[PDB]
């Protein structure tokens, strides 16, 4: 049906209705395991979520119009470029800085200039990466949502219309963010990544599925 539905419906799935941070968690220490026992990697620093609130903190990047704002259990910070409702902050993502030990958005001259890091259960860049310039630049959203995300929180990243989604699935994880669903829709592919218990596990297993040709960047031919 709808991206906008989809994704809510998946935000509730993975933090209430069925608990697959926690399932996804069991894999990654699995596969933690595995490679220690391997020697390719040692003794690496974790770091879990607690249970879910109630309210969710979401970050809606290139919002429009704030569509998640009236879903159950969703308190979303909404920003865009060139808002279209009164509701969503005024920003270019890529001018903002992400800043420990901040609880809301700071604003100068209208314009949002800093978040508040590893605060938001869930950052939502839906048809947004297609308008960055470059290929970096794309990598550089994702950057920023690692840092803006708490542990084991997930950025849900909609596209529009295989390779290239194993080289996305590859640069990801070599900055910290784990693949845990893919959806094609309607004209669009919807895909969640979630930030793994630890970002050298991520790197690890980045390293083991790399194939030959593909860049470190995130790249729109
Ligand atoms: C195709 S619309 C998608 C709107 C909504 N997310 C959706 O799924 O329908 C892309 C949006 O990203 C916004 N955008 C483009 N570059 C941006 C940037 N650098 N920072 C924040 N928003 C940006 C545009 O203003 C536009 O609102």
């Amino acid at each position: 049906r709808s991206r906008i539905k989809w994704a809510i419906d998946y935000i509730t799935k993975y933090f209430f209705t069925e608990g697959i941070y926690l399932q996804k968690r069991q894999r990654e220490q699995r596969l933690l395991e595995s490679y220690r026992a391997e020697g390719k990697l040692g003794e690496v620093q974790c770091r879990l979520m607690e249970e879910p609130p109630d309210r969710l903190h979401v970050l809606d990047v290139g919002s429009c119009f704030n569509p998640f704002s009236s879903a159950p259990h969703l308190e979303v910070t909404a920003l865009d470029l060139c808002p279209a409702t009164e509701d969503v902050l005024q920003a270019d993502f890529l001018k903002v800085e992400v800043v420990p030990g901040i609880r809301e958005p700071e604003l100068e001259e209208g314009s949002v200039r800093r978040l508040p890091a590893s605060h938001y259960e869930c950052v939502i860049f839906s048809l947004l990466l297609e308008y960055m310039p470059s290929a970096e630049q794309r990598l550089q959203c994702c950057l920023q949502a690692y840092d803006l995300l708490l542990p084991e929180g997930i950025l849900v990243l909609i596209t529009p219309d295989a390779h290239l989604m194993k080289n996305w699935r590859y640069s990801l994880a070599r900055i910290g963010l784990l693949r845990v669903r893919f959806e094609k829709l309607p004209h669009i592919s919807c895909m969640v990544f979630r930030k793994a218990i630890s970002r050298e596990l991520s790197q690890h297993w980045a390293s083991i599925h790399r194939e030959e040709g593909m860049c470190e960047e995130i790249r729109i031919p």
